[PDB]
């Protein structure tokens, strides 16, 4: 009769059922671990969060959790169980109960060059994913290579709505942002350039220096891409640097894909408005060979939140919590 598992210092309260616990990843107020399902007879992943302390973590867990448990497809991870205590007064702490995959884009670029057909592969199921996430007019807004994981098969699946939505991280941000849909387009030509240099294409410090590695790439920027009301800080900077040529990414990239330089192009587009959407990057020639539109299903009706998750207490999100995975507990 063995007690509570543990990681790392803290607990993992999940029971018999799950057992031979192992670090695989962490959060702002989680952990995730690698379990053996004594039922299903597999390792399954185990994402702790222990949001209580804090509104925005929990607004973050609930979002999370609702938007998982209605999505359902092939390249987006999915909730298969979640654990917490029997009553609200013991609940610090949440366990959801997903698929386990073998590692993750950033770790993989940490220690492998990728051909041009797996990061055409890549590519293609970041963009499968998407367009479903879109479809269901949600918007992910943390693309980044530690948010996509992938198995021994290169199947790739999208990871962490947290921060998702009907204050990011930095390397991954449309300009916009600092200055809709296309946010994430934006992140999905970072992920790519990074596939085909195994560097993050704009790594900034801040805001500003963040904009600056942008511009000293892009170039400087036309008129018509900078009116865009614009916060006055930024835009005072912006006009008061010397002049920045645009880098061909023929340059940047001396042995990519033509095609997926022009994809590439096409997403890092400063201007939102111009930006490539993700119906049309699948159709783009880059991804011919793996592009199916009777294969690429879209989500059965848009969602939405009818609370206005936002203006709610901590203690109020807490009893939604624990509604929400009411319908997983013994009974
Ligand atoms: C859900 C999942 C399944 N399998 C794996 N495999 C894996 C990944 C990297 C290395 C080795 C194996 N990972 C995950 C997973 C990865 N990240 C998250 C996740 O939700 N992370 C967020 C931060 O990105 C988070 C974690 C804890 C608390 C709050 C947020 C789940």
């Amino acid at each position: 009769g063995a007690g509570p598992e543990m990681v790392r210092g803290q607990v993992f309260d999940v029971g018999p059922r799950y057992t031979n616990l192992s670090y695989i990843g962490e959060g702002a107020y989680g952990m995730v671990c690698s379990a053996y399902d004594n039922v299903n007879k597999v390792r399954v992943a185990i994402k702790k969060i222990s949001p209580f302390e804090h509104q925005t973590y929990c607004q973050r867990t609930l979002r999370e959790i609702k938007i998982l448990l209605r999505f359902r497809h092939e390249n987006i991870i999915g909730i298969n169980d979640i654990i917490r205590a029997p009553t609200i007064e013991q609940m610090k702490d949440v366990y959801i109960v997903q698929d386990l995959m073998e590692t993750d884009l950033y770790k993989l670029l940490k220690t492998q060059h990728l051909s041009n057909d797996h990061i055409c592969y890549f590519l293609y199921q970041i963009l499968r994913g998407l367009k479903y996430i879109h479809s269901a007019n949600v918007l992910h807004r943390d693309l980044k290579p530690s948010n996509l994981l992938l198995n021994t098969t290169c199947d790739l699946k999208i990871c962490d709505f947290g921060l998702a939505r009907v204050v990011a991280t930095r390397w991954y941000r449309a300009p916009e942002i600092m200055l809709t849909k296309s946010i994430d387009i934006w992140s999905v030509g970072c992920i790519l350039a990074e596939m085909l240099s195994n560097r993050p294409i704009f790594p900034g410090k801040h805001y500003l220096d963040q904009l600056n590695h942008i511009l000293g790439i892009l170039g400087s920027p036309s008129q018509e891409d900078l009116n865009c009301i614009i916060n006055l800080k930024a835009r005072n900077y912006l006009l008061s640097l010397p002049h920045k040529n645009k880098v061909p990414w023929n340059r940047l990239f001396p042995n990519a894909d033509s095609k997926a330089l022009d994809l590439l192009d096409k997403m890092l587009t400063f201007n939102p408005h111009k930006r490539i959407e993700v119906e049309q990057a699948l159709a783009h020639p880059y991804l011919e060979q793996y592009y199916d539109p009777s294969d690429e299903p879209i989500a059965e009706a848009p969602f939405k939140f009818d609370m206005e998750l936002d203006d709610l207490p901590k203690e109020k999100l807490k009893e939604l919590i624990f509604e929400e995975t009411a319908r997983f507990q013994p009974g």
